[PDB]
């Protein structure tokens, strides 16, 4: 019986162990490319030049 | 998928240690604008001629 006792406490202690770590903002794609930066790669072109 | 964001949401809210709330002031418009600055655009353009 003591065997069963404990079988229960480790089934709710398995079921409840939920949390810890927490989605908040789903991941979401930013339209406007981040590279290549056009304006900083044509001054340095021109700068170069 | 709204099912799954409200889901979500609510767990939000049970991990939410504040207290509550309280809200001191609302949210009122200083009728003075703080951008276009016009002095120091001014003393700028001058300085530069």
């Amino acid at each position: 019986l003591q065997l069963l006792n404990r079988q229960q406490e480790l089934n709710i202690a398995k079921s409840s162990a939920i949390g810890n770590v927490r989605i908040i903002d789903n991941a979401v794609t930013d339209p406007n490319p981040v590279r290549p930066k056009k304006t900083i790669i044509i001054v340095i072109g021109v700068v170069l030049g």
